[PDB]
């Protein structure tokens, strides 16, 4: 009967239920200048859309059959949620506490309510009395989708938005750039969309597959970002753009190769094939740097959550020690290894940020190749999203007093099979990397007290070498996403992989009212 999705850290079930009756009245605290009735008003929308309830507005408690008061004490995003015969009661400090309370009071009732659809025949509403008391183990619970190796648009990008917040994860990392296309319109550098959201394959060169000639791409304008990132704040949902440099930038480097490129003699494209590009940028040409600069002032101005990820995996330097402004800026720096351009690169960003106004500053997050450098002068006021021997790499963070964000490739990458049946759509892996696979990885497993402040969540990511159409996109994503939401939210202790068999199930009725593809392995 109850089916919550993550496991809230406290549940007790009580005898009888909530009826709602077609109206009823509700009092909410004026908090923080209305902002918790503005949240309200959003849940009753979706309500009467689902079900055709009407609720009012009341400041007296006797007549209110729904209460939300403020409870300073909690947790930021915690709440409770005391439902009775004769009274919703919640409590929350924030308003992502409040919100999270009425996400779990919708899980509460049929799963049409939650996929925000109604029924068509007429139904009675009712939730079961219950008290539930929860808050996340994890401030960060993220998913990340790679458009750059192929692109899925605004549409499809709403979904999953739909899909994290159904779970309630809370950062959408948008991977907007790589060498086979840059996806967001930047009005300084317009070829960045004209040659780098364009190119001569849809898929992606590898083994046996050969680039097909199509004309493929696409990308965001800005008014997109821009109703991308309003669309997922109503669902407290923050956006963290990702500008991957200087590696994984060839796109970039085809479209102004005359200060980007290490060999801008050379041919420079589009790159149509899967791995690794050692066509990096010239971090040590000054219209490079303004270039990245500038690039951060417009990312600034689209993206108001106060990170940027700036990327710096799989970044090979051997183009670097080729090239005559390198050897001499890296002479220059004192040092001969080609690793610490990088850094130094990235010194020059944090600097510039640094120089401006509080409010238009960001903090940055890295791959955790990047820690593999001397990263000395960047301080510990990075923040290290671990994915390649992630165990180590976020316990190595930890201890340089930097935060950290695990996407453990195994068994985080949810592109990867999630079954070994020869009926599953090519993506990478064998099919290790089932459900159950997914939910029993331990994120703080063996992870000393003193280290576990700066564990600040986890994610899952999505890559695309792969992938190309929306049906595929959804069918490898659900239902592992809401594994790792729950690793995110829900205490390790409430965690248990055949309860939560048990409870997705039931989501399969969601995901069919919304028109979700998702793998049927454990349905
Ligand atoms: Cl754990």
């Amino acid at each position: 009967e109850i089916a919550l999705t993550p496991q809230p850290a406290h549940l007790t079930v009580k005898d009888g239920r909530f009826e709602f009756g077609n109206q009823l009245k509700a009092k909410v605290t004026p908090y923080q200048g209305d902002s918790i009735r503005m949240v309200f008003e959003s849940f009753k929308k979706e309500l009467q859309e689902a079900t055709g309830i009407k609720v009012s507005s009341t400041q007296k408690e006797a007549k209110a059959r729904i209460i939300l008061d403020l409870n300073p004490q909690l947790p930021a995003e915690a709440y409770k949620l005391n439902v009775s015969k004769k009274q919703v009661r919640i409590e929350a400090s924030r308003p992502a506490g409040f919100y999270y309370a009425l996400q779990t009071l919708k899980q509460l009732m049929p799963r049409n309510v939650m996929a925000g659809v109604a029924t068509s025949d007429h139904s009675q509403w009712s939730l079961p009395s219950v008290e539930i008391e929860d808050a996340p183990r994890f401030e960060w619970r993220g998913f990340m989708l790679d458009e750059g190796r192929h692109f899925f648009g605004k549409d499809e990008i709403k979904r999953v938005i739909d899909m994290m917040a159904i779970y309630k994860m809370n950062r959408f990392h948008w991977h907007l750039t790589e060498d086979q296309g840059w996806r967001i319109e930047i009005k300084k550098y317009p070829k960045l969309t004209e040659t780098g959201a364009w190119r001569n394959s849809k898929v992606l060169a590898y083994g046996d597959v050969k680039p097909d000639g199509e004309r493929y791409g696409g990308f965001y304008t800005q008014k997109d970002i821009k109703e991308i990132v309003a669309y997922a704040k109503k669902k407290f949902i923050e956006i963290i753009p990702e500008i991957d440099i200087p590696g994984h930038s060839q796109a970039a480097v085809a479209a102004y190769p005359e200060f980007l490129a290490c060999d801008p003699r050379d041919k420079h494209e589009v790159w149509l094939q899967q791995g690794i590009s050692t066509d990096v940028i010239n971090v040590a040409n000054p219209k490079a740097m303004q270039f990245a600069k500038e690039v951060i002032d417009e990312l600034t101005e689209l993206f108001p959550f106060n990170y940027i990820h700036l990327g710096g995996d799989e970044c090979p330097t051997r183009k670097w020690q080729k090239n005559d402004e390198c050897k001499k800026l890296l002479s220059e720096i004192g040092s001969s290894n080609f690793r610490d351009l990088q850094i130094y690169f990235y010194k020059q960003l944090k600097d510039y940020i640094a120089t401006k106004p509080a409010d238009q500053q960001r903090q940055l997050i890295f791959w955790n190749e990047v820690l593999h450098g001397n990263t000395s002068i960047l301080g510990n006021d990075i923040t290290i999203m671990a994915w390649i021997g992630a165990n180590a790499a976020a316990k190595q963070a930890a201890k340089q007093g930097m935060n950290t964000i695990l996407s453990p490739q195994i068994p985080y990458y949810i592109n990867r099979k999630q079954s070994k049946l020869p009926t599953e759509p090519m993506s990478q892996g064998h099919g290790t990397e089932t459900v159950e696979a997914v939910y029993n990885y331990q994120p703080l497993k063996d992870v000393d007290a003193a280290l576990q402040p700066y564990y600040k969540g986890v994610q899952a990511n999505f890559w695309t070498e792969w992938v190309t159409e929306p049906s595929v996109l959804e069918y490898l994503m659900l239902p592992r996403l809401a594994a790792v939401a729950e690793a995110g939210w829900t205490p390790q202790e409430k965690r248990n992989y055949e309860d939560f068999k048990e409870r997705i199930r039931k989501d399969a009725e969601l995901y069919d009212l919304k028109g979700w593809n998702y793998g049927k392995h454990i349905m």
